[PDB]
């Protein structure tokens, strides 16, 4: 499994609507992390909680002297957790990028909902947002420093 | 050398209370990070994909159009934290990234070659060392990563 996680001081989520052109709104959050996560293939639950222990453990936020020192919970900050199986888009070979490596998305779309809840027993409910699997959305992101954290879990096991 | 490409309707650049710096619509941000042992070879892999990588449909296609194809824009900027290993602890550490002085002159001269291949107009940056604010309207999204030592 395959994360970007960026560093935000707000971001809104918003989807197409029921003529469409009108994006909605339905995911904010104030200050926080973004996170682009990206499941794969043969994924077990054990990269699951690597995912989820570095996005909610790492030290990406600053006190008085001390830098990299504050995760997202210490300062009761939100994450907004968005699906990006283009993560494994392929770019080896050729221009056009190949996505044979993500998951098929009826495996992957349960996968990930498991994970969003996993990621609530793990912080607390009322800060893991979310957007809609598979779907266009249309994000506007504050890029706080910009903070940008790549993490791959088949780099470890 | 990495990037993290995104696809996006527009960025919006900020530096310190903020002031503008830089903006562009449609094209596609990247956070550039730079290795202590990248080559000018790692360079022209990166601009390269960014500057030809086809993320945009084109009305029944998909996966079809490049940044170039459409005259689009392209804002680089450079992500040091992208090398932050961060398997020992909880805390980053850039031990793999490029010092800052080295560094500002490779970001420097990838601009050159970024403008030097696509349009001059069309390059857009940051202050290198300095804190920043970009608001990003990720279009899709479509988020897209390389590794260079992997070609």
């Amino acid at each position: 499994m395959r994360v970007v996680i960026q560093r935000v001081k707000g971001a809104i989520l918003s989807v197409r609507k029921e003529n469409e052109k009108e994006l909605e709104i339905i995911s904010e959050i104030k200050n926080g992390l973004i996170c682009f996560l990206g499941i794969h293939k043969n994924d077990t639950w054990e990269d699951a909680l690597y995912i989820i222990r570095k996005c909610l453990n790492l030290r990406l936020w600053n006190n008085d002297n001390k830098t990299w020192d504050k995760n997202v919970k210490d300062l009761n900050y939100e994450l907004l957790i968005v699906s990006q199986f283009t993560l494994f888009g392929n770019t080896k070979k050729g221009n056009k990028p190949d996505f044979h490596l993500a998951k098929e998305p009826n495996e992957a779309l349960i996968f990930y909902n498991k994970i969003i809840d996993e990621f609530k027993k793990q912080y607390n409910d009322d800060k893991i947002k979310i957007g809609k699997f598979g779907n266009y959305m249309n994000i506007d992101v504050t890029n706080d420093g910009p903070v940008t954290i790549y993490i791959d879990t088949h780099d470890i096991n």
